[PDB]
């Protein structure tokens, strides 16, 4: 889809990696509704990749 | 009138003037709902004055 895909590469064996599953784990890095919700109020329906 | 003075100026004094009132009855001018739309959708979010 969307660009040079050793780009979703090295994210698709971040996310499938152990390690990172076990520092998943250990949250103060839950991803917070609220968080997220100060992130996702950034984008502007400009540039949105969707 | 035709000074060169800035548009907010202008627009505004032309606005005021009598004989544009007297224009603005004589209408296929008088900006139809669907008009308003019609110059309306065509503004992206993305750049805007407001």
């Amino acid at each position: 889809h969307l660009p040079s895909a050793d780009w979703q590469r090295a994210a698709l064996s971040l996310w499938t990696h152990r390690t990172f599953r076990e520092v998943l784990k250990e949250e103060d890095v839950h991803l917070t509704y609220q968080d997220w919700l100060h992130l996702e109020l950034e984008i502007q329906p400009e540039a949105d990749a969707l």
